[PDB]
């Protein structure tokens, strides 16, 4: 079985005391085993030390991204090796507002999560699609070359966790129902079925990165496609207690 | 007078034991007085709260970059407030290495240089012609389009120090020479001159962001429109200490 994976991405949100507040109400809280969950929380670049240092030894830090290949020349940039060095052992890539905001193309990402999986990090790759792509009738045409372009650089999957985030459901006034969230991430595991290995759609966690809160956490997690949450807001406050809580 | 600045960018690079080896050395050095230096070195994001919690309290600390905007919902960015909260005084903004390979246009630094200096950070802006626009005749030309951005976004230039880097000398077979960098910062000034006030010209420090090292500091320095550098490769090197010293 596919072990329940919940990622929180604080985005670039934090101050050194509400960090502290945080990391205080992860490590007082009381959830699911580590055999049934696995719990990922991605703090901004300048907090990945003081996170790293203060966490819960089994909850695991990420950072939000990294540079797509060796440091050296790149004024701003984070590298892999950076990460590594820093024992930070995930990084979120291909996030939606780095797809859209910071123009990352499909093969960038590609190129970051190969990297990022040469030098040992364990990487959340993110795809969606946005409310003129579904409304276009593009949803898995879009997800599938996303994908593609992760799949064609990738050699072992072992590390990936995909998180499908439905842009076209995030300030539109449209809302994403548990079934049209099962939808996509059935098709997109059978995409993997076919164009990687049937071991490699049974085994990869497929995350979901809609609206999570704890109104809805169950019955998003329940779906048979959906293994877990890249939870947004709720991963700064005592709610992504309950959403971690979805795993039981 | 203008005080004498040398500012470090460290780039993409660093270990947590080379950053310490780094800021023991920066403690040891003996350089001028802070009355004739101002000296600012610029770590990657992660060991921001580590250099600023070690580093000699007379040498200021800078970010490499930073978010155009409030932050909030930006996956991966570090906001110009939380480099306030972490009580990080300076950014670089525009480095050659973003406008290029990142694709930041004049008018987002622009929009950055305004943000950075309204949350109360104080800015290395960058500009600098490539090759193919410096024999294309059109150096004064893009410097003073990329200057223009973000003095159409100003209203105080206390806080700014403005960065010319030579990209044209930068991996090309080509050398600058100090008369060539004295041109460049000469007819800079001119244009803040006549674009912004004499007052805002004679007051604004403009740094020399090309090849700096021990041999080259002092002919470069002397020269009556640079006032100091943005030092590359040799920030992270006891060297860093030379050029310092080219205050003298
Ligand atoms: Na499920
Ligand atoms: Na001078």
């Amino acid at each position: 079985a596919r072990k329940f994976f919940v990622g929180g991405n604080w985005k670039d949100n934090g101050t050194a005391e509400e960090v502290k507040k945080i990391v205080n109400t992860l490590n007082e809280a009381q959830v699911p085993s580590q055999d049934v969950v696995e719990v990922v929380v991605s703090p901004p670049y300048v907090f990945l030390p003081l996170v790293k240092s203060t966490l819960r030894s089994d909850f695991f830090v990420a950072a939000q991204n990294c540079w797509v290949k060796k440091g050296g020349a790149f004024t701003g940039e984070v590298s892999a090796e950076m990460l590594v060095n820093l024992d930070i052992p995930w990084v979120i890539l291909g996030h939606s507002e780095r797809r859209a905001i910071l123009n990352e193309s499909s093969e960038f990402v590609g190129d970051k999560v190969a990297y990022a999986l040469a030098q040992g990090l364990k990487v959340i790759a993110c795809v969606g699609e946005t409310l003129e792509e579904r409304e276009a009738g593009s949803t898995m045409d879009v997800v599938a070359a996303q994908t593609k372009a992760i799949a064609d650089r990738v050699t072992n999957w072992s590390n990936v966790v995909i998180a499908y985030e439905p842009v076209w459901a995030i300030g539109t006034g449209k809302v994403a129902s548990p079934a049209q969230a099962q939808e996509v991430h059935d098709e997109l595991r059978k995409w993997l079925a076919k164009n990687v290995s049937a071991d490699v759609a049974a085994t990869t966690r497929i995350i979901y990165g809609g609206s999570v809160n704890g109104g809805n956490c169950k019955e998003l997690g329940g779906q048979a496609d959906v293994d877990g949450f890249l939870v947004g807001g709720a991963s700064l406050k005592p709610e992504f207690i309950d959403i971690i809580k979805a795993a039981e």
